[PDB]
DNA sequence: CCAGAACGGAGCGTTCTG
DNA sequence: TCAGAACGCTCCGTTCTG
């Protein structure tokens, strides 16, 4: 029902994991040439809907934590 | 010389604060629009030149508590 | 010197396709 | 089934104008 990563409706196994489209095709463009992340916060920011686009490196580490891999 | 909201090098006195361009532009295009924004950690996020992008609920706070004003003179 | 507009780049999320 | 391309919107920061 819901992306693993940012609570939003899923639509569907992506990279591996349940995510949403926006989380599909984020992941795919944080893991190629990698974009400078850093968090402003505590390396532990709340990724939501809206939230997800405050912090990038909280997003990816979320990410990967999840599993998600191209294969 | 240190813009007081993020540390960038200052470019003048910006709605009644020495700050850098880009948050004079920021705090323009926040208080003159919805400035709905959200933190995602404990509202007391680093605002510096790499992380300014960040947290807009930060920045825009950072702005307020250093005095910014539409209508410094 | 400063306010405001404008321009171009980056990041993001959706739609569309096979 | 889902991976990928591509379009357009939003946000940003520098340069330009008044
Ligand atoms: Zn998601
Ligand atoms: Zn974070
Ligand atoms: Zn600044
Ligand atoms: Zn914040």
């Amino acid at each position: 029902k819901l992306c693993l990563v940012c609570s939003d409706e899923a639509s569907g196994c992506h990279y591996g994991v349940l995510t949403c489209g926006s989380c599909k095709v984020f992941f795919k463009r944080a893991v190629e040439g990698q974009h400078n992340y850093l968090c402003a916060g505590r390396n532990d920011c709340i990724i939501d809907k809206i939230r997800r686009k405050n912090c990038p490196a909280c997003r990816y580490r979320k990410c990967l934590q999840a599993g998600m891999n191209l294969e």
